DNA sequence: CGGCCTACG
DNA sequence: CGTAG
DNA sequence: GCCG
């Protein structure tokens, strides 16, 4: 088993979802107190048994596993014996968990603004609606849209988006194309938000297209909130007899930059993480969505497609259903 | 030990 | 500070 | 928290 997550296929769905889901609860707790070093121990743990053939069933199983050491073992040693972790159980319980993760998943509020509150005495949604002064435009926005916003996104969702989109981009620059991105390019059935990116195949052409399509989905009464080159936005979208809001995020990239673009931007957020850890520390290249630089020949790498990438940095292509990291 | 991805809004 | 994978 |  591999050291770096890019180094090996992550299937979306695996045979140890119970232990890595656990391990997942530790590395949010922990990107909660700040500690990212920890966060990324209990994220790669959890990644490498998402990679395992078959469940763990015995501790005998984890050694020579890359990061399982003495508390991630410990983790899935009380899992195998009592169903239980006496410590996941007690973050989940947690009243600074709770709050620190109803903050944070609210658009506009980020770790450090959710530990500020949570030091002020504030603890519900509701605490914060009623001093709506201190707050941002964007976080009134993902205040007022949370409930929307806490529902799954499905795939029949993605589809209408993915027209709309089209429709605009169509108008704004003839040519342009639209690529869904994300986790739902991963293959997942449901999402929180939906990705796309844009291009066009004459390198140039798509400079100034953003700020053209926002223009004409803000005419056409689909932004409920927006908020250059990314665009987070809060779309309109249609239901029976109503709608809901749905995050939508939309960049742009010239063609030249449209591999490693579409390669950041599939994620998952893990596995970019490691491939660009691994870009630098193994190969001495520095990986971005823009693209791939040598600092020894000071040049950067010509892509046409993934695939290309992969080959740059000496890795076994994968498909981006087995980049589940 | 130091490192832990690397951008844009 | 927030956002993204 | 773990690696390397
Ligand atoms: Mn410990
Ligand atoms: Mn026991
Ligand atoms: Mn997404
Ligand atoms: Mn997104
Ligand atoms: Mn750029
Ligand atoms: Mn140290
Ligand atoms: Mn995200
Ligand atoms: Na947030």
């Amino acid at each position: 088993m591999p050291a770096y997550a890019c180094q090996r296929p992550t299937p979306l769905t695996h045979h140890n979802t119970g232990l890595s889901e656990a391990l997942e609860i530790l590395a949010e707790a922990a990107g909660f107190e700040g500690s990212e070093g920890r966060l990324l121990t209990f994220c790669r743990a959890a990644s490498v048994l998402k990679a395992l053939p078959s469940p763990v069933t015995t501790l005998s199983q984890l050694q020579g596993l890359p990061h399982f050491g003495e508390h991630s073992s410990r983790v899935v040693q009380e899992l195998l014996e009592h169903g239980v972790c006496e410590e996941v159980e007690r973050v989940r319980r947690s009243e600074r968990y709770q709050t620190m993760k109803l903050f944070t998943q609210i658009f506009g509020v980020g770790v450090k603004t959710a530990d500020r509150w949570y030091r002020e005495g504030l603890r519900t949604l509701d605490d914060l609606r009623e001093q709506p002064q201190k707050l941002t435009q964007q976080q009134k926005a993902g205040l007022q849209h949370h409930q929307d916003l806490s529902t799954p996104v499905l795939r029949s969702d993605v589809d209408a988006l993915q027209q709309v989109v089209e429709e605009a981009v169509g108008q704004a620059l003839p040519g342009a194309t639209v690529t869904l991105t994300g986790g739902f390019r991963r293959g997942k059935l449901q999402g929180h938000d939906v990705d796309f990116l844009i291009t066009h195949p004459k390198e140039g052409q798509e400079a100034g297209l953003l700020p053209r399509v926002m223009c004409r989905l803000q005419d056409q009464g689909l932004i409920l909130y927006h908020q250059f080159e990314r665009s987070f936005c809060i779309f309109r979208l249609p239901q029976p007899g109503s709608w809901k809001a749905v995050r939508v995020d939309l960049v742009v990239a010239p063609v030249s930059q449209f591999p490693f673009a579409l390669l950041g931007w599939t994620g998952s957020k893990l596995f970019q993480r490691e491939l660009r850890r691994f870009s630098r520390k193994e190969k001495g290249l520095w990986l971005n969505s823009h693209g791939l630089f040598d600092p020894e020949q000071k040049t950067f790498f010509q892509a046409a497609s993934e695939e290309d990438i992969f080959r740059h940095l000496g890795l076994e292509y994968l498909p981006p259903e087995q980049r589940n990291a």
